């Protein structure tokens, strides 16, 4: 259905796709099946829109922009493609992502699967999968769909939460933990992360083999743990709190305070090969492992 | 006047409302009289819009938006998906309104603001996220000092500095015009927070910021003024039926309040329009 | 080409200018040659647009907006007319670009060749060459802009020198020293100190006809733009042994001051309000 | 008993006083009964020493120094009588003790039953019952001196400690107290004390009629309460803890922190003749009422 | 030699001890040999003073004060009264003041004018009012440095500084010579506190101050040295049988300790002289 | 007058010296005229004491201590020998029960406070107190209210500079040969000085100087060989001119303090006069 108030010059528009009034569509555009292209928006030539995409009003999809399947583009969303524009002189929005109203997406930017860009955000950097990004400049503030006793279990597979023995007196303070009793392994390595800008997002990975144990020894940080299907986020803000990450648990650490030091104990020596850094690969290697194990 | 170039499907548009070129207005929408609906804008089906409303270009008014009389919607305002924009409010160019939001009578949304929570009557809200930074149409040199707002007075207290320390003193029924029955203290208030937003029916109140600073809006239903309480020798008297707000607390601010009455949750008035009526009713 | 699907009442459109679908241009509008006015955008009566101007989609140029030659106006940029809505003039000066979905407040001047960031909210004038970003928008740099590693080093900005002073450190506390004529190349008649500057503030924005300056950041840090008309560069003054020499006729800006920063300036001449060139065009011509 | 190895020239030494070896006592000195003047100590002419005084070795009691009864002066304590000497009276009151190798500046008064810690340099009058240590000496407590419940009596007569209703959340914090219900009177006055240096001792008085209620609204300070027989010290360290001082309670507020702001409710208008500033006087008064 | 001008009533005074003018020595007193007790000092009845002691002028040794051998007690030092013991080889600086019932450790150095209100450990240097330990008698650039102190190692860990923050890394059995069974952390220590003051019979320890700073004394019984731990990339290894002290903590300081064994109260040695002897012992094979 | 109850062995005591009881004075000592050595004091062999010295009781003057004319030594003052030669210079006075570490110079007319522990040289006219002793002032030492004011100290002036404060910041400014009465050839800056440091302690033969504390606080002593005063420089708009031949000291620096100094001549080592007695003599020409 191409409304007669629309100016559509392209022939590669799939079945069930509606283009409404006052839409301009140039000839090189490729739009999939079952899309809705709402009034008063524009789509240039060097563009590919996948299937079931909603593009609400006041949007412009410029040359170099690819919108994969199931993406929602909110009203008055704005894209760009030149970082330094001067008169007379590629961005990808991944499957399922949702871009909120009157957002502004800078050029050459990746928005990840199922991500949620918040109304009005100014997206200056790649958005990871599932991330929720808000503000000017946009910062990751949450993930889509994401203590006071010795050992509690998370909702995420095998992730356990710990409280360590803490003593307070006049001479000072002490907390202690035992490997194999408290923390469920014996490390071969520890490292520390500190001096981390409050905007930064650390981790975004999983380990095939290495077990990890995390303790924020001053200030605070937030830790996201993800098992491929469940996801949960914890504030670590005292030296006597700790989180166990089994191997094949995807982890993020972010929202570090200015004073924050993260101490990590690790079951194995350092190994660049032991990292999975793509969430979709992770999600798939985890099912393989879950299907073999059960 | 429905432009040849508009696509207006709704019958229910009132007298002397102009709709300009390339507007789309769906069948359900109801629209009052004397509205100006500028070029390249959209109005969906359950939308009701009062009289004398200005919608500038690039605005999309979705289902579940309600706009009362005398509202100005500036260019490129974005709404989303019940939102209500109350009488005489004006929403600044290219702002973004989150869903389920109420914008109060006479508020002023600044240009580009990302509005994430209800905006009280007469509030000026700016930023991403939007924060109240002032009120529309909104010192302490002397012992006593009367405010333009009915019955509100300002006090500078006796202050002694020396080598041993500092002291300030005030006396009840003398520098402060009543004998209190309660005191309370508010502190650790986040800077983004807005406190109070009520009036008292019977309770007199006296306000001193004993460290840090906070700002105090007092409002008598017609006049409103905003004051900075930034030293312990400064105080503000609120007579009963004075609407008060306090906000922009610094991180270490402690507000001390003395009150004529013991706590009584039924003594509050939390709706500004209600409070407005009750004042017009007394005078 | 005025596209058949536009609606243009203006008779003062320059040659080779294109106006695309669903644009509205009212009768009073004056638009130059070689402009490109893209779909879904509007222009009102009291507007002058120069030549070689690009205006992308979803933009409205309201009454009182004047846009000069070679300006790029990005998609969904929004201009405004009145401060307190329920007659002020904006001018986007030559060569400026205004980034997508920025919002420009009433009565603002946008300097030549400025770069307004995408999404910015611009609530005060933008100088020539500035880059402005954020809500509210803040100057974060200048278009076309480590060291203090040697004692003396010349900038590309004409006459401008960068200096590293003798520094003594021991357990009794630290000393740095500088000598007039010798290390700093004039004898001062005045010194002044700039301090307690908010972090959003831009200072200077001028050049001097006769007055020579030597800047030293004596606690904390600030940034110094020096501009000779052609070239410009930004330096960070973050240490008491680092100094910069500004000859006369050097446009200067100090901004990005830290909370505790104190700038110390040595001058060759007594204070003289007549010696200031505030006007960036006026400056470039000379 | 005056040792043969002593050189004692005063005929004014009361009975059962012993003067040990290598002491020097000049003709003018007056010394009471039952004293012990230990070896290697010196006493000059214009000196009155009371009864039952112990003066350990290596002390000199200079012209202008009055030691009253029951005082204990530890070994190697040093007194002075000239404030800027180039080649003023001190009084040590009844029952006070001066710790070993302390140094007392000229013109100084040491109150009854005070305790000067060993090694301290005492540059300012020491009040009755005070414990003073350090160089420079600071009062860090008083001799013989938990805010859990809403209401709680003190050892000190009539003194109450109060825990006030607190509310903590995301919006901020609030505490509230009501007069004649939480605080046992209705104020006519309030005053605030702030910017007190950490060495200052404030108060040191009792009121004849004024009730007072103390809340430390920011930071911390310490409050000594004294009823003439019992005394206790409390730490005021949060806005929700207060302390009631009935009339005729001796009060001191000291050890203020930098940020400390003390708030006081008062039952009466400011009145300078309501003060009692002498501890002995106050004590007799708080005995003559009982 | 008992000077004519002293009043000495004790015959229990060892050979070659000199007692000079204007001293008073009561009869209960015992004084070892070869001492020097200078003019205008006084000694009471329950007092035992060992051999080769020097007591300078203006000093009173009261009842309940024992002084061991080779002590030096400077001029105008003052003791008070409970039992005080000044241990072999200690030296008490001029015009110091010792409170009652105090232990002064062997070879401790009490600074002139100090006011000593707390036991002084062996080898400590103590000064001020109140007296504080500021050092010990006779007390990080490479990946690994060996201490003078037997078996002690200093470690510099891999450090990465960049845009996104900072990272320091350690590996057990490569950087740190053991695998731990326990970590502990110590924080919010007042700047005046002295921590540790023990050796372990078996437990290995590795110390990294993770923020702020503290100082760490290591002592193998003959040799000792103090080091400053002021960044997360510096580490110190303590083999078993190393006497350790952690002090001068900053308000911010967090010490992280890795230990080879589980927590065993019976693995502590808290008496330095016991520790020193046990150590001379093992050197004997 | 040697008291019968004293033990004096030295032959070399000058006329009208009194030695009182229970004093011990060894054979090698030399003491000048008109001294008072109070009871229960001790003086060793290599000691020289000038004229008109008072030594109050409880003091011992050990070998290696020289005390010059007009010195006042208070009761119970203690000196020491072993951590050299102590010199207490003319007119100085040592307060009651102070303690003086070995090898120390006490400057002329200094005033050591009662109970102080003097661990470092004390400059002429310094008042020193505490443990450890710190200089807290100088003997006989609403400023900056007016644009310009003159000090009792010769030719010293106090400046308040033009100060602008508004929304955009603050700015303070001063012009050479107008507010500041000379034209600079050099500037230098002093910072990160520990609060216990005393800096300067010299005069210049030729160099004029001008001081502004552009951040923090700083105290400055100025001294013209006869009058002296101390000023606090605690905002960027206060300034102090030191004409040539002005002894100046700066001390009591706060942690953030930065001292800016304008000098009329280029740096020249030889223009310093670092001895105060030498400055006072030069100053009477
Ligand atoms: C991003 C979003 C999902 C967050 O919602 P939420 O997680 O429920 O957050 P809350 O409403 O509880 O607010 C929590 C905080 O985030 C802030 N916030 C929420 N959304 C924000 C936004 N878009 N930009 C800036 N800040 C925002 C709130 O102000 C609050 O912070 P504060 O307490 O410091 O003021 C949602 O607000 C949003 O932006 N949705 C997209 C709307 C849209 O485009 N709809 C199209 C329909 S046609
Ligand atoms: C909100 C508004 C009323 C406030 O104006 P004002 O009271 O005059 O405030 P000022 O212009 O004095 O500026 C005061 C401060 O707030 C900032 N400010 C003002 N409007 C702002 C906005 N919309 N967003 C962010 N900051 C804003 C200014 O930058 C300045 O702060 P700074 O000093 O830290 O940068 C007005 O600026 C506004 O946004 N009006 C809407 C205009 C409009 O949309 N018109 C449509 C008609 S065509
Ligand atoms: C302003 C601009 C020129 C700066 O780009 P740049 O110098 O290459 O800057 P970077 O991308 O390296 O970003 C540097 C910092 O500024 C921030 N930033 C950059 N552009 C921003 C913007 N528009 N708003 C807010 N922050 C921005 C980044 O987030 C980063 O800050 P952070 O580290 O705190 O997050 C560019 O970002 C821009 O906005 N260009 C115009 C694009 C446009 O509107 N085109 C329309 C025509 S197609
Ligand atoms: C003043 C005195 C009574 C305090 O004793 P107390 O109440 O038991 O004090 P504590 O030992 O519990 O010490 C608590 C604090 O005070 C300090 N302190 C105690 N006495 C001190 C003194 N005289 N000088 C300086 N500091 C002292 C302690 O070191 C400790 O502080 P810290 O924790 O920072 O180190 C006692 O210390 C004293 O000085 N007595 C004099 C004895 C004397 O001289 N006798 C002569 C008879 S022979
Ligand atoms: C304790 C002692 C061993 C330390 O000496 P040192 O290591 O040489 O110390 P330095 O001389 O290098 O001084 C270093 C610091 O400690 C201080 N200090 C030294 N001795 C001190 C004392 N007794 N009390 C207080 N502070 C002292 C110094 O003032 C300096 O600190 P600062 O830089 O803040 O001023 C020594 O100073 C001492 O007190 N010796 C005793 C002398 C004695 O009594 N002899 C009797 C023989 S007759
Ligand atoms: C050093 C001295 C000359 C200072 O006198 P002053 O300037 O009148 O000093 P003030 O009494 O006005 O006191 C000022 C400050 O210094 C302190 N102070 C004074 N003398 C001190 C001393 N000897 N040690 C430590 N602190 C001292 C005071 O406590 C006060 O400090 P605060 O406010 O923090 O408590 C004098 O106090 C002194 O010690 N005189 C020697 C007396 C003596 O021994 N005489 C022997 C002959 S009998
Ligand atoms: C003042 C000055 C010092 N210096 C160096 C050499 C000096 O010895 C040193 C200053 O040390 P010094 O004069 O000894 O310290 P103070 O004056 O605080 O007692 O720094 C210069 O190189 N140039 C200068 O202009
Ligand atoms: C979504 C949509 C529905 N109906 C319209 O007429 N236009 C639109 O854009
Ligand atoms: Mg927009
Ligand atoms: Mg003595
Ligand atoms: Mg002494």
């Amino acid at each position: 259905m191409i409304h007669k108030l629309a100016d559509v010059q392209s022939q590669n528009i799939g079945d069930n796709t509606k283009v409404w009034q006052f839409c301009v569509i140039l000839a090189g555009a490729v739009i999939g099946r079952n899309c809705n292209i709402c009034a008063n928006s524009l789509i240039e030539n060097d563009v590919v829109i996948g299937d079931n995409v909603t593009i609400k009003s006041g949007v412009q999809i410029w040359d170099g922009i690819h919108i994969q399947d199931d993406v929602f583009i909110g009203p008055n969303v704005t894209f760009t493609n030149d970082k330094q524009p001067r008169s007379k002189i590629k961005t990808i929005v991944k499957k399922g992502a949702s871009i909120g109203a009157n957002s502004t997406i800078l050029p050459g930017i990746l928005i990840g699967e199922n991500a949620m860009v918040g109304a009005g955000a100014v997206i200056t950097k790649n958005v990871p999968d599932n991330a929720i990004v808000i503000g000017n400049p946009g910062r990751i503030t949450g993930y889509v769909e994401a203590f006071e006793l010795k050992l509690q279990m998370s909702k995420v597979k095998g992730v356990s939460l710990h409280k360590f023995h803490l003593v307070n007196d006049l001479r000072g303070n002490l907390s202690v933990g035992e490997f194999e009793k408290d923390i469920p392994f014996t490390p071969k390595r520890y490292f520390t992360v500190f001096g981390v800008p409050n905007k930064e997002v650390r981790g975004e990975h999983a380990h095939k083999e290495c077990k990890q144990f995390l303790i924020c020894v001053s200030g605070n940080c937030s830790v996201l743990v993800d098992d491929g299907e469940n996801r949960e986020e914890y504030v670590l803000d005292s030296i006597d709190k700790g989180i166990y990450l089994p191997p094949m648990t995807w982890g993020v650490q972010y929202k570090y305070s200015k004073d924050a030091v993260l101490l990590v104990f690790a079951s194995h020596y350092y190994d660049s090969d032991d990292y999975i850094r793509d969430y979709s690969t992770f999600k798939q290697m985890r099912q393989n492992l879950e299907h073999h194990h059960h």
